[PDB]
């Protein structure tokens, strides 16, 4: 019962979001990536409810949000998310993010440096100099190579169309292949539901093509480069969750990354895939809610 | 890795468990009756990345010594004070349950500079009469009146001795009766081990007789009254964990109590008994570690 669904009309379309917690608590934005929706935060938001006003948007073209006729590039995603945030009047918020949600969060904090009260993040996107940086790890390689090959295909003209628009591979193969626990039939149903038609899957094809790999595309590479430099300069508290062996972010890399930042703690979750929320909702929700309470306590008087 | 250590304190020795890097903030874990630092074993490893975790065994509990003392609330307070001084702990987070909260509140009242934060659950407060002890509105009222009855029998001369000294009722009946999951043979054995002999059981008898109920005993009542007044005025960060239906603290009481304090978040654990660590160790360890990370980052940013 506790989580409600809402919609706001913005940029000539609608954005959906899930909402829980007291109206008067600090704002907490939960930002999903590809090809998920605010549904992926369903077991995490109730744990954070006692300390934050939890808002979990569905990105444009994802979940219950509209499907306008737009390019669905990273910058489109940023623009729709901004519009919703502004419509709701959110001027100050914690961010909790994963996948393309972290790219959105980093870019948001860069453009709006007074907004972020703290960032909780995991499995984050950064500029990758070469394909060896996509899913980089030291554990005795076969998985990492096969994810590289999937995304190489997603990024190939015609091939990517057939895999994603025709066969919905990002939702049907990549998503469950990246979570350890067995998803229920209703959980798969909820993930595939926005994506029933071929055309509706375009956003899920657009995002692996926006990944900043070998400088391509340059616009996203450059924006995420600016965003990472702002992240490194920022002073707000940060919580970085990491799984083993890590998809985009290994435990070793998390540790080294965290030293490049101010006030970042690393939380080792143990075994996981790319989408950590489905294997660790309780460890994530519990950590985040205590972290917010801490920051709010220490910040006030 | 959690290691076990000893120090000579006052007229005896004290054990404590330790884990985490020696240059992180001190985090003290305080157990109650009739447990030991063993109860924190699945919680300390989750806080270890953010804190220097020390978990004492109270005098007469766990692996601590067994001096011929009265084992009153103040003897506990004195032996814990001395271990804290011996360890040179001047600043700490406190993580506490049952008589460990009494000790915590009493500690913080006397040394207000010490406390970086207090994470607490299922805590002792002066209770005006028995209906206060285990108050809830859930229709196992049977389980509540039973608990009251148990504790009234513990406080009765001759009867408490036969229940606890002769039969070891607190270890054998109250402890597992107050945890939702079934303890393994190994787990019971670790709760039994300090209380194998009849004379060892004395600490577990004295504490229910220390419980401040209808002003008795007057002295613990007065100390814990003072301690609750200082907790209500304190400004350090607080987490209060709460279980359903509640043993000493119901979710409804935790909500009213949080309104009395500054900077206290109430964390809902769901179904649990009086001893919350055995059913919710991941939720507690994760919450505490998160809270510490947040307080340390915001305090660093500030100063
Ligand atoms: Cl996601
Ligand atoms: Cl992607
Ligand atoms: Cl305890
Ligand atoms: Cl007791």
């Amino acid at each position: 019962a506790d989580i409600s669904l809402h919609h706001r009309a913005v940029l000539g379309s609608t954005m959906a979001y899930r909402e829980t917690g007291r109206s008067d608590a600090p704002h907490v934005l939960f930002l999903h990536g590809n090809p998920t929706s605010s549904y992926i935060w369903r077991n995490i938001m109730p744990l954070v409810a006692p300390v934050g006003h939890c808002i979990a948007p569905d990105l444009i073209g994802y979940g219950q949000s509209g499907k306008p006729d737009i390019s669905y590039r990273f910058f489109d995603q940023a623009d729709y998310l901004d519009a919703l945030i502004d419509e709701l009047g959110i001027a100050s918020a914690y961010l909790v993010a994963q996948d393309w949600g972290t790219a959105l969060a980093f870019h948001l904090a860069a453009r709006r440096p007074q907004l972020v009260r703290g960032l909780a993040f995991m499995e984050f996107i950064r500029p990758m100099r070469d394909w060896s940086d996509f899913h980089q790890h030291d554990v005795a390689q076969d998985h990492a190579e096969a994810a590289r090959e999937t995304f190489r295909k997603f990024r190939t003209p015609g091939v990517g169309e057939a895999m994603i628009l025709d066969n919905n591979a990002f939702v049907e193969r990549v998503l469950p292949g990246s979570i350890l626990r067995t998803l229920s039939e209703e959980e798969m149903a909820a993930y595939r539901a926005p994506f029933a038609t071929r055309e509706s899957r375009m956003p899920t094809l657009m995002l692996p093509r926006e990944l900043p790999i070998a400088g391509e595309p340059a616009d996203v590479t450059q924006a995420l480069t600016a965003a990472h430099a702002a992240l490194a300069a920022s002073t707000y508290p940060k919580l970085l969750f990491v799984g083993s062996p890590g998809a985009l972010v290994s435990p070793a890399f998390a540790a080294e990354f965290a030293k490049t930042l101010k006030h970042c703690a690393v939380i080792q979750l143990g075994a996981g895939g790319h989408y950590l929320q489905e294997d660790h909702p309780e460890a994530i929700g519990r950590s985040v809610a205590g972290w917010i309470a801490g920051i709010e306590a220490a910040s006030a008087q």
